[PDB]
């Protein structure tokens, strides 16, 4: 390829291999993601493409809480996706690994931005299905979070999902026990795991039994309101979980900092 200059490997795993790149035409920072054709369980179309590209095109549209797909290419054995790349950036998993449990004010700003990103995906007919710290990029200058890696997502629908291939420890008890979930309520459970992770510095449950028991213990000092929001997101019955609107109207969620204030105060 002559359109992009390839830089260091940023990571690899279930999502494929992602390299740092630069778009040669205007020096835009990009991430260049290679997905092997035979590791794609899930195809859509517009000629057959990974669901991931279908879902990205449906959400890649002005609102910047979701990484944008700038271009894609097909190769004999893979697809290559050209994605936005903020710079400097750190994913939330590394950030929490380095900084430990986040102060509530900072978790509140981050969590709120996740919720706007996920509402956007949903408004666009897309369910992420793998919301977790490793799939959230922090633009450290602007304090803006971006959801990445739609490679386990699906078109949003209102009937039951019986397949899943996101991250188990973020998956709800109905998936664990029955291999069934509805998209919104599973997304909210993963948001409870995510919010506990932000405020405690690690995820609450490691084991199937703990997921199914849904008993939440706090190892860090966490406000009653935050604990209540988390415990609500993690209701065992899917229909007892809050909607996005109820999450965002929760008292813990009030007075969120703007992303810019967030970076000035907490990211320097
Ligand atoms: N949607 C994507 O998987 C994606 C998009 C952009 C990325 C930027 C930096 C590091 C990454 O792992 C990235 N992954």
């Amino acid at each position: 390829e002559s359109q992009y200059q390839v830089g260091p490997l940023l990571g690899s795993g279930g999502f494929g291999s992602v390299y740092s790149g630069i778009r040669v035409s205007d020096n835009l920072p990009v991430a260049i993601k290679h997905v092997e054709k035979d590791r794609i369980s899930d195809w859509g179309e517009l000629t057959r493409v990974p669901m991931e590209v279908v879902l990205l095109k449906k959400v890649s549209s002005g609102f910047s809480g979701v990484i944008r797909l700038l271009d894609w290419f097909e190769r004999p054995d893979s697809f290559v996706l050209i994605l936005e790349r903020p710079e400097p950036v750190q994913d939330l998993f590394d950030f929490i690994t380095e900084r430990g449990a986040l102060q509530e004010e900072l978790a509140r700003s981050f969590f709120w931005q996740v919720l706007e990103a996920v509402r956007h995906c949903h408004n666009c007919g897309v369910l992420h299905r793998d919301i977790k710290d490793e799939n959230i990029l922090i633009d450290l200058n602007r304090g803006e979070l971006k959801l990445i890696d739609f490679g386990s997502g699906a078109l949003l629908k209102d009937t039951v999902y019986t397949d899943f291939d996101g991250t188990r420890v973020y998956s709800p008890p109905e998936w664990i026990r029955y291999h069934r979930y509805h998209g919104r309520s599973a997304a909210v459970w993963s948001l409870g795991i995510l919010l506990y992770d932000m405020v405690c510095g690690d995820i609450p449950f490691e084991h199937d039994e703990e997921i199914i028991r849904g008993q939440v213990f706090f190892r860090q000092r966490v406000s009653s309101e935050c604990q209540h929001l988390i415990r609500w997101c993690l209701a065992l019955r899917p229909s007892d979980r809050p909607t996005f609107e109820e999450i965002q109207n929760h008292p813990w969620m009030q007075d969120v900092l703007l992303p810019q204030e967030t970076a000035e105060i907490h990211l320097h």
